């Protein structure tokens, strides 16, 4: 009764505050700019944002624990606030009567020990009445309560942290806290989303984790939809549109929505087209850098607020050192930020729903945090070269900072570092000094330890350091440093799958990577590579022997423009482009590739979209084709139309040794088409038809053409619907046949009697 | 002599039993109901043309018995029983189709419930009418004059053939299943010659059907018109009608639905709610079906549905298990079976088959098709009973419900699918929350509704059909919910949208505005031979910010509908084309077409061919093609501009920068216009295509046209056809032509001219196309 009164009063006050605090960005009005970001769930299968406690079709309170997992600026904050914002105006997530925000880095600079209960009221909507009611609702329907930790890699737990705790009222620590949490000790049931970067999801932690979602930024169509959102005023949206597609690296920094923002922030700036665009993210950064100066003369721009910068600087590196993302009034009077220094806006209240007034502060994003570190590591009088040694491994307060800091965090800080030491960028630091020779000591340090980082990496053997010290060569932009730092390395396979490589990446990788002597084995295997990841790598395929693309979101349009390039590249012999979104309309570009191309080994095309249209178009190019020696279709749709036309070219065909037909959908059409090749062929020696309809009339007609074949040594015919008659007919052929190793017909309707007098009749066939 | 007694005795007892059965649908009277419904017949010179009810049998001027077997089709509530019923009642009651001695109307789910096998003679006089007199007589002649037969066979999607079924049968007498029966009856192996009428819906069966049909005609509901007549017919009483009328005129999305039969009678039923206002009128289809489902619950809010939400239950579960099934007709047996008791009955859901006499013991049907596909859904949503991996089995995408779903017709199914949606709409999920088992019961199925409606249309595209797109453009509508919408479209990459010959009407452009607002890329839209209107319309207008161009031939619409498409038009940067080829548009538009050119400077092409526009429009148009500095292509194929409006037409473009092609075919014009024509010619430098075919240009026409043309050296192709031009007007222009380097093709097809001088004509110059 007056129990029921005090929760609905609640129930209206945390939704009051949530949508408040929700409603816009610390960076306009969200309803009106949440472009939707690539979310996927682990297998990879994509979906929305309304579906993340319903990801394959049906509520389910059984993963409490759901993971949601991006790199820095991938839009995790954003995307919780959209979810909060949903919750609180009554549009979705209404399964949950409570919706407790907390902001991970917040709560750990919380010095006490506490409760759940002063957790939920004291660090978040304090109850106005009948608090001791509320809480007894909420511990008797924690079902219905929904707890959302932003930036969970921000907290740091211990051994003592990790012990049981089962009382809502007892004090403890935070990290124990959750601990229990996550367990099922403490609201049982209650659903928890955590956000994350990558290098911080643990071992213990994925123990719990029931549900885990990757967040990977922008599409390509998502960059537009961003921008015509942002940019109303007429034809504004169009010419930055034109821009991107205009200027690849830059468009592919847009990937990420944090770069998308920057660009549509200095719009103004870069439309003018005066001179150059950026590509690196150190440039882009900069330009932010001037922007937000300009709002409160170049070089001199930059000299005229130095002094700030370089406070926030030391604010900033204190900050990483000390695992510390949140600033307190007190700490800012310490650190010694006047209002001159805030209010040119790097700084900005910090955003959490926490109760009334009032709210410490924190940097616009955590990578703004790295940049003005990197910026006071390169300028300040008090920072010795001799301590950037720590931030590449190659003593003072400042080293002990830099040994205390989060390697992710350490990462992104030296790369900037790096960029900040650019020929360019040193040249419009240069007003900054103390000494006219300030910034090429720092130099002489940083680019020497970078000439050493990839034989010094190789050296103690991971790929994910790896492909920040490619990041950070990328960002001096020295094109001799480069050559330096791959001189000698004798690298064949490089593996750098779940690496998170976008195209940002690919740019970094190409400036790397083509100075490499002996041709490499490149893998890129379940990134998201895409269409400009494509454009941005080009550089360095004359460096490959191989490229792995597999389940990168690659196109039509990317293969094309591969291929085009591929043609001049002498090395590049084996392409794997399985699972990604190829049609047809390559078709014509493959073709040339087997025609044109007389190195070519392999080309692996599994599960995209070709049908019997396009085999056909291929083929064609594949009777002129003399080299190739694999050829996948797992997957794809080529049918009996397609299997025909690919069997009358490689009948001729003088190299290939394996083919793939899984999945095609064939029948005993096409099973007659590829009976005639095996006839003639003298060549092919594997040749997998699982999972099609060949039927008893399709592996008889192949049986014949087996009978006249020497060379065929594995056919797979597993799950074709084949009976005891197309199995005898096959039989009998193979009595001949001393050439073939394996016959496969698993998964077939077969009587277990029939199956044993089969096992028996010939020794090489398979369940 | 006995055998004529015989024969007359029965045409009387057949006449007044179908003329009984037929005059009512109760307080309401068909004559005085019945209003017209738009009736067409499919041409493969396809637009199709219309025509009359009376016109059934002889829809292009005369009767013939050569198309034995006549095809209505039209979508569910489209008014074909309805149609029947006064076809039976004409005849019954002398009034026309008398050349049939006799009309043997049929129900075929009723048929289709009939245990035991049966011949020809039990059909008719078993499960139609038994000849009181004579019997053996009576079934000679009809034996012996089949050609004077009629049968109606009244929703013939509801029968289920089987292979088994298919084969040969001749006797009579002879009994066999009631499937093989008609199989033979349509192959003319039974009663040669007998004409039969078959009505269906869409998507029945059509293969070796469409195979026997002759003549196939559609059947697309009332006009605009056709509502308001419904409404006065109705609603006699003192301007109530008037009232209805105006609420319509103010509720478009309302007024759209009305133009299926069906919604129009459940405004009528539901008017003095309607009337009431305070609450925001239905939009969507799931409004209107639960509107009418609280109009019943009164007479015998969510507490309202939750007082009888055991009935609603008892009925859905018939219902569902009658989808199911395929089986829409229920006796007293399977109603005790089902248990529902009479106050579920009493609700007014269930109702006896038309012919039967009220309160005997007789089997049962739901109101309407769609009722029971309703109450299916109404059960899916909220009995217990029921799994949510059996919604899956609605959109595509285990237990007895799942098994039923399976069986289902897939028309059935997608009707039952839509509602099912609407009913988990945010309002929808309201109303129905007072009757869950579980306070997040309604929550647990949007998830998976919302979940497969998500992938709906990616799935759709990844497997190429044209009608199953629209119903779940139809669903993703229903549930209203706008983010979805966004979901489902995203990463489609459309550029061409094809729905012709789709039965396209205003709540199907209702809920395309919907979705396909949220398209990223600009797509060019294709409605060319549906039923769109006014109507349709002013409910596209949503999506049309997403149209680089709209394709609407053949979809009568006027003045009004292109006025208003216009005024929004205005506003749109990515509309570029405009096809409008076959509507009802005159000289009352003329003033917002110049507008159109005028204002809006990236406009590319305007088809306006086979209206009524006239010299008086032609010149008021002119006026802003003056100002337009963009069009490229102009169409006036079939219009009558004439004499007046080819000269101010010829005026304004002879300045015009960009126009590449013009066709004036067919517009009553002569040689004072080729004049006007003329004098543009030597000017213009833009126009590279004339089209003047089927025109009194004469000779003198085209002797000042080649006139023209001797300053003009941008034009490449004239097209001159049948314009009564003689071998001195064909010289006048050769002699032009022998210095003209620019000309591509001249067309003088059909023109008098002998053949000696066409040889002459041919030789001289390449060009000439004869
Ligand atoms: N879905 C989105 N829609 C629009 N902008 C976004 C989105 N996600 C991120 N952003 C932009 O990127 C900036 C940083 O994103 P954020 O959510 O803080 O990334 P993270 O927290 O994962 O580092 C935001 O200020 C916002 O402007
Ligand atoms: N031509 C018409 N005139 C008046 N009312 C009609 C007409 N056609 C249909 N209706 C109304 O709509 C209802 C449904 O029509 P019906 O003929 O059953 O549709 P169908 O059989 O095509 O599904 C009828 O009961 C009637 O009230």
């Amino acid at each position: 009764e007056f129990e029921a009164a005090a929760c609905k009063k609640y129930m209206s006050k945390l939704r009051t505050i949530v949508a408040a605090q929700s409603r816009f960005l610390s960076t306009l009005c969200l309803e009106d700019i949440y472009t939707e970001n690539t979310l996927e769930v682990r297998t990879p299968a994509a979906l929305g944002l309304e579906e993340l406690f319903s990801p394959n079709g049906h509520l389910n309170e059984d993963a409490d624990t759901v993971l949601v997992v991006g790199e820095a600026g991938s839009g995790k904050s954003t995307l919780l606030q959209q979810v909060h914002l949903l919750w609180a105006t009554g549009q979705d997530f209404q399964e949950f009567l409570f919706v407790f925000p907390f902001s991970c880095r917040q709560l750990q600079c919380v010095a006490r020990p506490l409760s759940v209960m002063t957790l939920l009221f004291e660090h978040c909507c304090w109850p106005d009445v009948g608090q001791q009611d509320v809480f007894q609702f909420l511990l008797d329907h924690p079902d219905r309560i929904l707890l959302t930790f932003d930036g969970f890699d921000e907290f740091k737990f211990k051994f003592t942290d990790h012990e049981r705790h089962c009382s809502p009222t007892d004090p403890t620590s935070v990290q124990t806290l959750l601990f229990n949490l996550l367990q099922g000790n403490l609201l049982k049931n209650a659903r928890k989303v955590l956000t994350s970067r990558p290098d911080a999801v643990s071992a213990f932690l994925r123990k719990y984790v029931r549900t885990e979602f990757n967040l990977k930024g922008f599409s390509e169509e998502g960059i537009e939809l961003y921008l015509r959102k942002c940019h109303r005023e007429p034809g504004v949206a169009d010419r930055l549109i034109h821009l991107l597609q205009t200027t690849s690296a830059l468009h592919g920094l847009c990937h990420l929505p944090v770069f998308s923002w920057m660009v549509s922030k200095c719009h103004q700036e870069l439309l003018l087209q005066d001179g150059g665009s950026p590509k690196t993210t150190t440039d882009m950064y900069l330009l932010i850098l001037q922007h937000f100066l300009r709002h409160a003369l170049g070089p001199s721009l930059l000299q005229g607020r130095l002094p700030t910068l370089l406070r926030l600087g030391q604010l900033a590196l204190w900050g990483l050192g000390m695992c510390c993302y949140v600033f307190s009034a007190q700490q800012l009077q310490a650190a010694q930020v006047d209002p001159d220094d805030i209010s040119l806006g790097f700084l900005v209240q910090a955003q959490g729903v926490v109760p009334g007034s009032t709210a410490p502060l924190e940097f616009l994003h955590i990578t703004f945090q790295c940049f003005l570190a990197a910026f006071y590591l390169v300028l300040s009088t008090d920072v010795p070269t001799a301590s950037l040694r720590y931030l590449f491994n190659c003593e003072s307060t400042v080293a002990a900072l830099l040994q205390k800091t989060e390697p992710h965090n350490l990462q992104i800080t030296a790369a900037f570092l790096a960029g900040l030491l650019s020929r360019e960028h040193r040249d419009l630091l240069a007003a900054c000094q103390a000494s006219e020779r300030s910034l090429l000591r720092r130099r002489a340090c940083a680019r020497w330890c970078l000439a050493r980082s990839l034989h010094k990496h190789f050296r103690s053997i991971a790929m994910p350091g790896f492909l920040w010290l490619i990041r950070s060569l990328y960002e001096m932009q020295e094109e001799r440093l480069a050559q330096e730092a791959v001189r000698g390395l004798n690298v064949e396979h490089l593996k750098l799958t779940f690496c998170g490589v976008g195209p940002a990446e690919c740019a970094a990788l190409a400036f790397v990577l083509r100075h490499l002597r002996r041709p490499v084995a490149l893998q890129l295997d379940h990134n998201s590579v895409g269409d400009i990841g494509v454009e941005q790598l080009l550089p360095c395929l004359g460096a490959c022997k191989a490229l792995y693309l597999r389940d990168n979101n690659i196109s039509d349009r990317g293969i094309c423009k591969l291929i085009e390039h591929a043609l001049h590249c002498e090395q590049l012999q084996k392409l794997a482009l399985f699972n990604n979104k190829l049609t047809d309309g390559c078709a014509h570009s493959v073709a040339q590739l087997l025609a044109c191309k007389q190195n070519f080994l392999a080309l692996r095309l599994g599960n995209n979209h070709i049908t019997a249209e396009g085999a056909q178009v291929l083929a064609e190019g594949l009777r002129d084709n003399s080299s190739l020696q694999f050829l996948g279709f797992w997957g794809n749709k080529v049918g009996d139309k397609g299997a025909q036309a690919l069997a009358e070219a490689l009948s001729d065909h003088q190299s290939l040794k394996w083919l793939s037909l899984v999945g095609n959908n064939i029948g005993s059409v096409g099973a007659q088409a590829l009976a005639s090749m095996l006839e003639k062929n003298v060549a092919l020696e594997e040749l997998c038809l699982e999972e099609n309809h060949l039927q008893d009339a399709g592996v008889c007609s192949l049986a014949e053409g087996l009978k006249r074949n020497s060379s065929l040594k594995v056919l797979k015919l597993s799950n074709n619907c084949i009976t005891f008659v197309g199995a005898e007919a096959l039989l009998q052929a193979l009595a001949s046949n001393d050439t073939i190793l394996e016959v496969w017909l698993r998964g077939n309707p077969f009587s277990p009697e029939e199956m044993e007098a089969l096992s028996h009749r010939d020794s090489r066939l398979l369940l």
